[PDB]
């Protein structure tokens, strides 16, 4: 029964409805272009009607809005029925009051069931060091306080997504005890996370030089990077634990995004009833990390939500489901995953 705070699994607040938001948000989704496709694409969109959403499966709870109270209650006794101790937030920086009022009311519902919630910072629109830091600095400041924000031995945790995206030379402005706008040693210090993607010969180098205190890998398509194939976990584990830096592999059930990306048919990953879920768990397991997170919770657009799904067919798509499982399996079967876990970790 007990949750498992070392345990991270990758949330999304993005989900309107018409009766809440006054429009589908996210079920309603732009078609991506064929990033090797022509000059000029018009891939479309997709309505978020019942019929079609922006998801290869179908939510049991439905197009549901990420600020109803209703559905906050049930996602987080899902957390608790999944053992899953920490629920890491995607952040848009917004800026908007509408997103503090939900980040206040996630918060709220996950601390009535003891649930922590940590922030996973997305390549948000100019992101760079000196904002970051400002934006390090508000969310400590206003949800610091919180029961339900996460610490791990007194310090907050970011899960920095995209890392690559800004160079070395910055990161250490910002991450260095030396650096020049350092958080290092102050009141906003954190366990900062970043994204391992490609082989060591540039991944080693970049989290020392950019002193990451630990990286994750994400991806829940096994082979779709370097850091995404589970072969490489355990000398993976062995470097961070050399260069006293922390190791979260990413784990995930499945993969396919087609509906929002159908030029991306090569990064499906079948679910094959729980096989592909199995292998993955039990290779961070094996590469004996002191923390995993879970890729996801509900990225309905990207296939590898671990949250119920249904079978549902309409005239506009047939829906992929979990096949010879129940719609709440990849709950309990994560439950099932964290209990090893603990018994070795
Ligand atoms: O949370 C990290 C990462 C996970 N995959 C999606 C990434 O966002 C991008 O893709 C979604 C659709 O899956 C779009 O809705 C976003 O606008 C796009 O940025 C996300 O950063």
């Amino acid at each position: 029964t007990e949750l498992d705070y070392d345990t991270f699994c990758f949330y999304y607040d993005w989900y309107g409805s018409e009766a809440i938001d006054g429009q589908y948000r996210h079920w309603a989704h732009a078609i991506a272009p064929d990033p090797n496709g022509g000059s000029g694409q018009n891939p479309g969109t997709i309505p978020g009607t019942q019929e079609s959403i922006a998801s290869n499966f179908y939510p049991q709870l439905g197009r549901y809005s990420s600020s109803d109270p209703n559905i906050l209650t049930k996602h987080m006794d899902m957390f608790v029925m999944a053992r899953t101790g920490v629920l890491a937030l995607t952040w848009w920086n917004e800026q908007d009051e509408t997103e503090a009022k939900r980040i206040g009311l996630i918060l709220d519902a996950a601390d009535k069931k003891k649930i922590k919630v940590c922030f996973h910072l997305e390549p948000y629109p100019s992101r760079n060091v000196q904002n970051l830091r400002e934006n390090i600095v508000k969310l400590i400041t206003r949800y610091g306080n919180h029961p339900a924000f996460y610490r791990k031995d007194g310090k907050p945790l970011f899960f920095i997504y995209d890392s690559y995206l800004i160079e070395p030379s910055e990161w250490e402005k910002l991450l260095s005890p030396g650096g020049s706008i350092t958080i290092r040693n102050t009141a906003y210090d954190a366990l900062m996370i970043g994204l391992w993607t490609s082989s060591p010969t540039v991944q080693r180098p970049f989290i020392l030089n950019a002193h990451f205190d630990g990286f994750y890998t994400y991806f829940a398509a096994t082979g779709f990077t370097y850091g995404s194939t589970p072969t490489n976990w355990v000398s993976m584990q062995k470097w961070a634990k050399e260069n006293g830096k922390i190791f979260i592999p990413s784990v995930g059930p499945g993969y396919i995004d087609t509906r929002i990306r159908p030029w991306n048919g090569s990064v499906i990953r079948t679910r094959t009833d729980g096989q592909y879920y199995d292998a993955m768990y039990r290779k961070a397991i094996e590469a004996g990390v002191s923390a995993i997170s879970i890729t996801s919770f509900n990225e309905w657009h990207e296939g590898s939500q671990i949250e119920p799904a249904v079978p549902y067919t309409s005239s506009e798509f047939t829906y992929l489901d979990y096949e010879n499982r129940e719609p709440d399996y990849y709950l309990t079967r994560t439950a099932y995953w964290v209990g090893k876990f603990r018994e070795s970790k």
